[PDB]
């Protein structure tokens, strides 16, 4: 029983964060086989960073410009390009801590594992939700960037997140591990916000399935609601209206719980109508929109507290 916040061990990840040095500037590069990944923006001077043109920027450096340091152990950087908002240092050796990996591209709502790091040495392990305006919520000081987001699959490593900047709300936006951001921001430090935000509707309900599996269910109630009736609800309260490919991927929980998905809406459009009244679900005051539906799964037992 319990639900917490969990990320994914992070060890096959440690073993792939480097150091990457460039003028003054140091980040954090990611070591897979015989190439380093890592922000394009560690090649700009402080006053590059204000309009910087990277293609003009980086023909002006060779190889040798490049220090990646893995550990103590120097890496001799051998070849480089620019790929979207990151570069592609090769290296002349190959990791061989390297675990098996994919790169993807996640969509909003979802959730990763982000690995905060400084000069190339893990720090701290969280988990975090792409929200709806394509943020993150983290936690990143400066010497940050190139600290990546995963999850791990069987023993396989998707890479999902690269870290880039921190807008003035205080959340944060980077790219994928093909330097593709997440949401229309730029790699320049000019003025940038982050769009309106909304919550995660599939996610709230995902963790109201969690709670009835662990065991409460003071929150439900005898009513039903179309999904017409729910989203004028929806729209009132600033969540995501909710579609059938939602009600479609919360039946594997609806099933283990015996509540059908439109009887858990019409429950949470009572929670957003009354309030909570004081009382807790799973521990929180609030309405948690976190937790994807494969979240709950992963971690809830597969046998409801009946
Ligand atoms: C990575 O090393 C570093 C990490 C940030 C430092 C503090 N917390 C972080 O996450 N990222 C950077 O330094 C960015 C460099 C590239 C974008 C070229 N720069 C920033 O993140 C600054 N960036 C802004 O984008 C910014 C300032 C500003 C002011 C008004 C309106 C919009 C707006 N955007 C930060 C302020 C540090």
């Amino acid at each position: 029983s319990g639900f917490r916040k969990m990320a994914f061990p992070s060890g096959k990840v440690e073993g792939c964060m480097v150091q990457v040095t460039c003028g003054t500037t140091t980040l954090n590069g990611l070591w897979l086989d015989d190439t380093v990944y890592c922000p394009r923006h560690v090649i700009c001077t402080a006053e590059d960073m204000l309009n910087p043109n990277y293609e003009d920027l980086l023909i002006r450096k060779s190889n040798h410009s490049f220090l990646v340091q893995a550990g103590n152990v120097q890496l001799r950087v051998i070849g480089h390009s620019m790929q979207n908002c990151l570069l592609r240092l090769k290296v002349d050796t190959s990791n061989p801590k390297t675990p098996k990996y994919k790169f993807v591209r996640i969509q909003p709502g979802q959730t990763f594992s982000v690995l905060a790091c400084y000069n190339g040495s893990p720090s701290g392990v969280y988990q975090c939700a792409m929200r709806p305006n394509h943020t993150i919520k983290g936690s990143f000081l400066n010497g940050s960037c190139g600290s990546v987001g995963f999850n791990i699959d069987y023993d396989c490593v998707s890479f999902c997140y690269m870290h880039h900047m921190e807008l003035p709300t205080g959340v944060h936006a980077g790219t994928d591990l093909e330097g593709k951001f997440y949401g229309p921001f730029v790699d320049r430090q000019t003025a940038q916000a982050a769009g309106t935000d909304t919550t995660i509707t599939l996610n709230v309900l995902a963790w109201l399935y969690a709670a009835v599996i662990n065991g409460d269910r003071w929150f439900l109630n005898r009513f039903t609601t179309t999904l017409n009736d729910f989203n004028l609800v929806a729209m009132k309260y600033n969540y995501e209206p909710l579609t059938q490919d939602h009600v479609d991927i919360l039946g594997p929980l609806s099933a283990q719980t015996g509540i059908a998905v439109l009887d858990m809406c019409a429950a949470l459009k009572e929670l957003l109508q009354n309030g909570m009244n004081g009382r807790t679900i799973l521990g929180s005051t609030i309405l948690e929109d976190e937790f994807t539906p494969f979240d709950v799964v992963r971690q809830c037992s597969g046998v409801t507290f009946q």
